[PDB]
RNA sequence: CUACCC
RNA sequence: GGGUAG
């Protein structure tokens, strides 16, 4: 107690200045009111200079005009709360109509002018709050559109006005140009690219109108980008902005563009990283039943939320014990969740796009300067995302030497609640010190305890998603003979006892029907509970009137609507958005629960334009019903990609394509061209020459031209596409090849893993004296396998990675290979792996059947190259059920060897690096699978495991030449585990390979046979192989080239070799279509054409049909159109401000799908799935349906892009 | 169901 | 068979 802190209020209400630095202010002005503002006035400059190590990110911008007379603005802070409350606004503003009085176009003029000013509001909020940057410009006619208060634009035009100047400014504040024209170049800033990518071109070997012509084209498409002229105008990009002047009569003159907070750059913050050091320095001095609760801190940056969070963390440690950026203490009867929320913007980028919603928040407000300005932005943050309950806590209460004083800082947050239909005057109140609970002051530390004790109870338990009223969405519907009609999907919420009544709600009249019976994979249950994978029955209710995305419910608690409210993020440019805004009549589809549903929407009042990486309200109306509730977390898919999420706020009352086009191209489409003999050759020799290089002569040379290792990387590149664009060609007429070459060589498979299956049984040569290298490779192998591996395939990893998955079986064929083909057929097994089917028969209530018994496996040829076949195998269904079963735990285990075979980047990206660094050597071995015999495969794996290999392979196998073999070879191609086992084998070697020579077996890598390995290592590892079975593929293992290759990527001194292969006879549009687009993306740079192949690329281009020319398509789509700039397409259609193109399709026509078999492998992935930005946890599977490949081409329209 | 590839 | 984009 000092002197009353009666009328220090009047020094706050007067003055607007901190709490403590009032009565501080006071005490030092002997109980007088003007020399204590005439105080503040001088020690408030002094904290205004405190405030430069305040960076300044949020801001706002402002616009305004007069007759034609243009100004913009950069007037910034460092938060959004500030920046949107009536009192930055009060000061920014008025430092505009400042520049409009006076054309002010000096930023050091007006900031001086307002220096006196600028430290009035600093000293009541407390940032540095400083003017940034500020410009005019003048013009015929000029006008200005503001997005929200993020950017804002100033563009000046000449016969043109808001139907156009306001357009285009709205094209400026998206498209973001720098200048003008293509002419509005400084010679040497082009000259920089024109000299430094040069050396890019000229170094790869290309003549001198080579590389000119190539950069010389970039560079003018480089400069084309950021010309506003040449810049696909945003309202309807089909034509550039430039040409939107021309046609229309105008012309601009300039513009100016602000957009906060740029080039402020500065270093990212992160909460939950920090807070850990906060409590650091203050270290050294059964029941999982309990809720979760998210709390969420919000208040002033100066006023330590992050101060009191570590004391809420540490003195919570003391007691009971202690998305990304959020801590996780605890408390003695609830689990919290907590965050910190410094951003308006990017918090309803938490709520909407559920990363972090919130369950009540927390108001942290220093006690020495009581509640800022912002506070009201703070509090309005949260009654305008819907907090239900916020608690609030004084921090920094020693600062206050009267209690008297304390009691009226309420007056100023409980009315500041009360304002916002808070409950005000009963809302709780901490009065504490977080800096004396972080020291180990106990008599402050019980005031964490009573913030901490009243969120164990303020705050409402979280209705826990069992109790909340039942709903299943329905992800698929079957109909069982004898079971009437069963759906399936993770049940979301509630429980459901078997005879219960549903309703089952999606888009029909909700029908209501009766539960049979609840069941699952393994159990055929009675009661299913919330968030768990089930099967429910229906009784008469059949298939035809169920569709999916419908929810299945319990009567009266979910009605279905089409028209609601509703807020959305929009992901931005980095998010995989669409860099693209779109305007008023955005029609995409909002993939609700399972299914996906189109529909329009509309702007509330007053926006025009949403930019990627936007918030922003709507009024969602779809176009047939779902059932919904506020809370559904829907994302906003295009095309099958999602370019917006949100959730519905509050749901309302409820209430151009040319169809010929597309049949003209389907037309076209099937139009088979005709070529005078081989096309792919004439392509391909007609390419030669665009490269200076000799033809073809003869259909032999097509492969049997061995290309030179030296040269420029062009005179390789090239030199390279040449031997290998031909290989696979199977349509050779005067070939005198065959497929029964690969039999040929099959018969050495098993001929080669005889003379070692046979010789590799005895480890004792003749006597002791002589050790050989092989031996003692895998007697290290061996003692590495099993440290990795394990005595035997635990049955936890076992049954959990067994899958039905791929094709053809032995009992099936690739007409009937869906996984849903293999639960209704019975699959054969095999003497041994008997044991296994039965443990399934064990495992649940399902039929389980095996057709036949027998050891046998077909043994077929699939087309491999022009000079040879393969010799797949054809694996029993059982069998290759199990297969794969070991596979995947004999895959994820061999991860930790740093083998990654689900990404094999991992692989070709060291391909790169051996091609340059000569160190790491490609290897590819001859007939890799075919080629690991029984004995090596006995040698190295466990005994147990040996015996899992041993009972799931088949061990016998019949031909189309009736004759039968025993396998030598422990697996063949197509067996379900040879790859995982083929690669572990490999690696384990080529690890040996490096310990036994002094080297990190870390720097091996095998994907299959493509391994890779220290060069060193070598002809060691070479040497070892030739013991071990296999034999290296020395046109294909490169250790002392400039050349590697490995994953199907070639490299030539780290430039990008791989070429492409022309494979089937070119007949159908598709089929060059597809060649052009390999030709495309083998010889370009960005839409920049290396020029010589580009000769042939528009000369064959005329090949096509006249509609198949024109038809481009962005790469990345696919192949069933062109690959070009699709901002040309005629045939685009804009459509619901989403660009819409058509490609071809192969033609299918719908089959009828097994029932049974649809239905039983619908909750076996639901039982793999159980045991096994931030938001595509909104997606799943899709349903199980069957379509035969017919021969006709349809055309189907598809979503696009830029670039 | 369509490219690429171990 | 298997990876990987549609
Ligand atoms: N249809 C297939 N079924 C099973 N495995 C395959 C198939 N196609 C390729 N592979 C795998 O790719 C690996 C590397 O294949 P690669 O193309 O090197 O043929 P290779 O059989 O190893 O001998 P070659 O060098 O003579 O081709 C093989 O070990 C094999 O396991
Ligand atoms: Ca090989
Ligand atoms: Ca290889």
């Amino acid at each position: 107690a000092e002197i009353t802190a009666s009328l220090v209020k009047e020094l706050r209400e007067r003055t607007g200045a901190g709490m403590m630095d009032c009565k501080k202010a006071l005490t030092e002005a002997n109980g007088d009111i003007e020399l204590a503002i005439e105080n503040m006035r001088k020690s408030g400059a002094i904290k205004a200079a405190k405030k430069a190590g305040n960076v300044a990110a949020d801001g706002v911008i402002k616009t305004k005009i007069d007759g034609n007379y243009g100004i913009i603005l950069e007037v910034n802070c460092q938060t959004d709360f500030v920046a949107k409350d009536a009192g930055f606004q009060a000061f920014a503003d008025k430092v505009l109509d400042a520049a409009v009085a006076g054309k002010i176009t000096d930023v050091e003029v007006l900031k001086a002018q307002f220096e006196e000013e600028r430290v009035a509001l600093v000293a009541k909020i407390g940032e540095n709050i400083n003017i940034r940057r500020v410009a005019a410009l003048e013009g015929d006619v000029l006008g200005s559109y503001q997005h929200g208060a993020r950017i804002g634009v100033l563009v000046a035009a000449k016969g043109a006005d808001e139907e156009l100047v306001k357009h285009i400014a709205m094209h400026v504040a998206a498209s973001k140009p720098e200048f003008i024209k293509p002419e509005d170049v400084s010679a040497e800033v082009v000259e920089k690219e024109y000299q430094v990518q040069l050396d890019i071109a000229m170094q790869s070997g290309k003549p001198k109108e080579i590389a000119e012509k190539m950069v010389e084209g970039r560079m003018k498409k480089f400069t084309g980008e950021v010309s506003l002229t040449g810049q696909p105008f945003v309202m309807e990009p089909s034509k550039t902005v430039g040409q939107l002047l021309k046609e229309h009569n105008a012309e601009v003159t300039g513009f100016i563009r602000f957009e906060v907070g740029e080039g402020i750059e500065k270093v990212e913050t992160d909460f939950a990283a920090e807070v850990a050091a906060m409590s650091k320095q203050s270290h050294m001095s059964f029941e999982r039943t309990k809720p979760h609760v998210n709390v969420g801190t919000i208040g002033h940056v100066d006023h330590g939320k992050t101060t009191l969070t570590a004391a809420i963390t540490t003195v919570l440690a003391k007691t009971y014990g202690g998305n990304t950026s959020h801590v996780e203490y605890d408390t003695p009867t609830r689990h919290y969740a907590h965050v910190d929320c410094p951003g308006h913007a990017d918090y309803v980028k938490n709520m909407i796009t559920g990363a972090a919603q919130m369950d009540g928040a927390i108001l942290v407000v220093a006690a020495t300067d009581g509640p800022m300005p912002q506070t009201r932005e703070h509090i309005l943050l949260g009654r305008q995302v819907g907090v239900p309950y916020i608690i609030v806590f004084l921090n920094k209460c020693d600062m206050v030497d009267d209690e008297e004083l304390l009691e009226l800082v309420e007056m100023e947050v409980r009315e500041l609640l009360s304002q916002y239909d808070f409950p005000g005057d009963d809302t709780p109140i901490v009065r504490g010190s977080a800096l004396k609970a972080l020291e180990g002051d106990a008599e402050w530390e019980a005031k964490i305890l009573e913030l901490a004790g009243f969120l164990d109870s303020y705050i409402p338990e979280p209705e826990r998603a069992i109790d909340k009223p039942f709903l299943l969405p329905i992800e698929d519907v079957f109909s069982i003979s004898g079971r009437g009609t069963v759906v399936t999907g993770r049940v979301e919420r509630g429980i459901i006892k078997v005879g219960e009544e549903v309703e089952i709600v999606g888009i029909k009249e909700t029908q209501k029907s009766t539960c049979t019976g609840v069941e699952m994979f393994r159990k055929l249950l009675d009661e299913g509970r919330a968030g768990e994978n089930v099967g429910v029955l229906l009784r008469g209710i059949k298939r035809e009137e169920i569709e999916r995305g419908q929810v299945l419910a319990k009567p009266g608690t979910i009605k279905p609507h089409t028209k609601f409210e509703s807020e959305v993020y929009i992901l931005s440019k980095d998010e995989g958005g669409r860099h693209t805004p779109f305007f008023k009549g955005y029609r995409p589809q909002f993939y609700f629960r399972t299914t996906d549903v189109t529909g329009t929407i509309e702007l509330p009042e007053g926006v025009e334009m949403v930019m990627p990486g936007d918030n922003i309200k709507m009024v969602v109306t779809l176009i047939h019903p779902i059932a919904m509730d506020d809370g559904l977390r829907f994302a906003i898919r295009e095309g099958g990609r999602t370019v917006g999420a949100g959730v519905v706020a509050k749901v309302l009352s409820g209430a151009s394509s040319r169809n010929s086009l597309s049949a003209q191209l389907r037309r076209a489409a099937n139009t088979r061209i005709e070529v005078e003999g081989n096309l792919a050759l004439s392509i391909a020799n007609d390419l030669l020459l665009a490269y200076g290089q000799s033809p073809f002569n003869s259909e032999a040379e097509c492969i049997s031209f061995s290309p030179r290792f030296d040269g420029t990387p062009d005179d390789f590149r090239i030199n390279y596409l040449k031997a290998e664009i031909m290989s696979k060609y199977d349509d050779f007429s005067l070939g005198i090849d065959t497929e029964a070459v690969a039999w040929e060589k099959f018969l050495a498979a098993e001929a080669e893993c005889a003379l070692t299956n046979a010789r590799l049984y005895r480890p004792d040569y003749s006597e002791d004296f002589n050790f050989s290298l092989g031996e003692s490779c895998i007697h290290m192998a061996r003692r590495k396998i099993a440290k990795l591996i394990g005595d035997v395939p635990s049955v936890e990893g076992m049954l959990r990675h067994c899958r039905f998955s791929g094709g053809a079986t032995t009992t099936n064929n690739r007409s009937y290979g869906h996984p849903s083909f293999k639960f209704a057929l019975p699959q054969a097994c095999t003497p041994r792996a008997l044991k296994y089917v039965l443990a399934l028969r064990a495992s649940t209530h399902f039929d389980i059947r095996i057709s036949d018994i027998s050891p046998f496996n077909k043994a077929v040829t699939v087309p491999k190259n022009s000079k040879t076949d393969r010799c797949i195998a054809i694996e029993p269904g059982w069998n290759m059920f199990f297969q794969l079963g070991i596979g995947g735990i004999l895959r994820d285990r061999l991860r930790c060897w740093g083998i990654d075979l689900n990404d094999q980047t991992i692989n070709q990206r060291r391909a790169h690096e051996g091609s340059v660094t000569n160190n790491l050597a490609t290897v590819d071995l001859s007939a890799a699978s075919d080629s690991i015999s029984l004995a090596l495969c006995e040698l190295l794996l466990p005994p147990g495991w040996f015996e899992v290999l041993m009972d799931l392979r088949s061990p016998k196998g019949r031909l189309p030449d009736g004759s039968v073999v025993t396998y030598e070879k422990i697996s063949s191609m197509g067996n379900g585990y040879t790859f995982e086992l083929e690669s572990l084998i490999f690696a384990s070697l080529a690890r040996s390979v490096c310990e036994i020579l002094d080297l990190d077996s870390s720097e091996v890598t095998v994907y299959g046979d493509d391994i890779i390995l220290p060069s060193c290592a070598v002809p060691a590892l070479r040497e070892v192989f030739k013991y071990v079975g296999f034999t290296t593929n020395t046109k294909k293992t490169f250790s002392e080239g400039p050349f590697r290759e490995s994953c199907g990527k070639h490299y030539y001194s780290g430039v990008d070799v791989t070429p492409f292969y022309i494979r089937h006879r070119i007949v159908s549009p598709a089929d060059l279509i597809l060649v052009l687009n390999n030709l495309y993306r083998w010889a370009t740079i960005d839409g920049v054409w290396d020029p010589r192949a580009h000769s042939v690329y528009l000369k064959y281009r005329k090949l096509l049909p006249k509609q198949l020319q024109r038809n481009t398509i962005p790469d990345g789509y696919g192949d069933g159109a062109l690959v070009g700039s699709v901002l040309i397409n005629p045939f685009a259609k804009n459509r619901g401000w989403i660009r819409y193109v058509p490609v071809i399709t192969d033609h299918t026509r719908d089959r009828e799908r097994a029932e049974l078999g649809s239905y039983l492998y619908d909750l076996f992935s639901r039982c793999l799935s159980e045991s096994n930005a931030i938001d595509q946890l909104i997606c799943r599977s899709n349903p199980t349906k069957i379509s035969r490949s017919t021969g006709k081409f349809d055309i189907q329209y598809i979503a696009c892009s830029s670039r």
